[PDB]
């Protein structure tokens, strides 16, 4: 008898909904740029008895008895993180990217200090100073955005904003930014104004780890990330720093500063994900992720769609829909009708509200994990274009549904589960 | 081929360590009061593909596409939590008890406001105002403690402290308090001074759910909890309230106020655990948890040990070593030497450093889940007392080891789990 058997027997309601989610993942193009398909080995750790252990503290320095094997696992996670990112220090306990960022704020700032991040509507994250988040509620948040002429960062402009605002912390790393970030220029800016510098590399962490994006670790005071976007791990957070003394302060801000017990089953999954990312295959995967995103962006452009900034150098893109006279909300609905899963997103300088938007955010990591290549991503672009150009045409609709089904059949997902 | 097979094949290092942890859980008396053994069904949800879904927002009100099935699961979790605790609102997204508490603080307080909680050394939690936690760093946290005479709360004294300090938020619910909490009296106190009232029922949530401890939901502005202590769920948090308008504000403080994406695999596990807690067997389990803790406390007292407050009304106890020639750190080590897992713990009025302590915290939930009864808990007390009374005696040590092994063999843990 298996744990899944017990679930079916004791809670058929939840068992059936979970099986429907597996089928959903199998039968949609999962183009949400922040999603991935984590490995069977990672899922095994998350389904383990490690959930039962209280392990407040750090390896060998715990507030609870019984942590001998949890300590071995968490130290492997730390050591593999330091290896994978070339970092002198790593804390693998943050529950999420948001909680990683907050522990950094607790270390470096006090309430009322000034933080500078990218405007939420230009691709910054809610935890980088949004009024609805603690970062904008308890701190003075100021913003920079992208240039209207390029739709990407203008570093001289960022320097001028920094000089005018004199923030205590500058944040770089974003949620919808398709170009390479120059961490050396951010360090030059931070040094000129005397600010701390955080890189939140959540989206791009797998590309950083594999050498397909510049590395912030030697340049920034601290690097935070999720483990679950391009890094393809379990859902959670991570704090890295080049300064090992500062890293000890970040440890104290994770626990007891902001969290209680760590999720040790998730931390075992982090160890597994970092081990996978250290293999040559992960570098090839990350290169394919970028090639696939570029193939999709280019074919969307061939079909008449505007890509914000004119292309991408990473795994994601924003489609600016003002051309096909659709909002992002409308386009997201229209692609969902043909079994394509994405999310709407404001574009820089968007005339629509954040509840409507002019953009659709698409990314390649999840379908690249399923094995799709560049020609398959050009086919995805053509399905999207066909649907959005002919939203009333039922025969185009069915052709799109069928072409999605063919892609899903060609590239099975977790075929050993509930076959 | 299973996910566990993939783990053994691709990461034998982690696979082996994880196996060792299963064996460790099987072969020790797990007396950590805040631990439990969650069910196979809960573990199945946590090991599922639900980890792949981004689901910021709320059911039917998401910022990501594709949430149709996640929305059904999270709404089942919400609905079962509301039924289980009699709450008008529930948010099942907090990643932990600490994060549930922080979302409450973000809703009710601004930095610099005054909060009042139990002193850490008297069993309050770090998130209730410790200066090492955001709660005491960015808020002015004042404290109350237990009576020196009874070693439990004196509600008239708490009232006097509240009248003098005029806190904006009073926090009740604790990490090492063995007696029933009177939430009606805490409400009377909060009302006298105009404070909000939070109950953090992390430790006792399963006893509340089963009717074996008074329910704070009708009396407090908000109730937070962990899902993984006496509630026996996956590791995570939960916010409950009697006031649905406050509930809407707590939702916004969880997301986008405090967190990003929720852990929907864990939330499916919360749904499963709440469904288990709604069944009559859970009520019987919770009554056994208390009877077992009481039996262990009573037999420790029969052996000459002191229990803070003179006994327990719930699942936990502190052995008070202030008058014994061992520290809490040593007592924890000595029981670990005979395969008993606990934690050292500060006692009220402890003369010792928090790195040393004069207490040992013990609880019944995890071994009650394995099937032990009151006579078995009396036996646990006698094993502990034998070891602590004779710390250097090697024959007693080996007898203790054998007696622990006998209990572990008689009451197996997850017997269906094999090696890959
Ligand atoms: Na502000
Ligand atoms: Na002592």
């Amino acid at each position: 008898q298996t744990n899944l058997d017990f679930l079916l027997q004791t809670d058929p309601t939840i068992s059936g909904m979970m099986q429907k989610e597996l089928q959903r993942q199998r039968e949609h193009l999962e183009l949400i740029a922040s999603e991935n398909f984590t490995s069977p080995a990672v899922m095994a750790t998350q389904g383990s008895v490690l959930t039962n252990k209280y392990a407040e503290g750090l390896p060998k320095k715990r507030y609870y008895g019984g942590c001998e094997f949890i300590d071995e696992i968490e130290q492997v996670a730390i050591d593999r993180a330091k290896e994978l990112f070339g970092a002198a220090s790593a804390n693998v306990q943050p529950h999420s990217g948001a909680q990683a960022n907050f522990a950094v704020f607790l270390t470096l700032l006090k309430p009322g200090d000034k933080i500078m991040g990218m405007d939420l509507s230009h691709g910054g994250h809610l935890t980088h100073g949004s009024p609805a988040n603690v970062s904008g509620k308890w701190f003075e948040a100021v913003h920079y955005g992208v240039s209207q002429e390029t739709e990407q960062l203008d570093y001289d402009h960022i320097l001028e904003v920094a000089r005018q605002e004199r923030p205590k912390l500058i944040i770089c790393g974003y949620s919808a930014y398709p170009r390479i970030i120059n961490f050396e220029k951010f360090r030059a800016i931070a040094d000129e104004v005397g600010a701390y510098l955080l890189a939140d590399i959540a989206h791009i962490a797998g590309l950083v780890a594999s050498g397909h994006h510049p590395n912030p670790v030697p340049h920034c005071d601290v690097v935070t990330t999720t483990t679950h976007k391009t890094l393809r791990g379990p859902r959670g957070g991570l704090i890295l720093t080049r300064d090992p003394e500062l890293g000890k302060k970040f440890n104290k801000s994770v626990f007891p500063g902001t969290q209680g017990g760590p999720l040790e089953h998730v931390i075992a999954g982090k160890a597994v994900a970092f081990g996978e990312a250290l293999k040559p295959e992960f570098k090839a995967y990350s290169g394919q992720v970028i090639a696939n995103a570029q193939a999709m962006a280019q074919q969307l452009q061939n079909r008449g769609f505007k890509i914000v900034s004119g292309g991408t150098d990473n795994h994601l893109m924003l489609v600016d829909l003002r051309s096909v006279n659709l909002t992002g909300k409308q386009a997201d609905q229209l692609v969902s009708d043909v079994n394509i899963t994405a999310n709407k997103n404001t574009v820089p300088f968007d005339p629509e509200s954040p509840f409507v938007t002019s953009g659709l955010r698409l990314g390649s990591p999840a379908m690249t994990t399923r094995g799709l290549g560049t020609e398959d991503f050009a086919e995805i672009a053509n399905i999207i274009a066909d649907r959005l150009q002919n939203p009333e045409d039922e025969q185009v609709k069915q052709a799109c549904v069928q072409r999605v089904a063919a892609l899903c059949e060609r590239f099975p997902l977790y075929p050993h589960l509930n076959a």
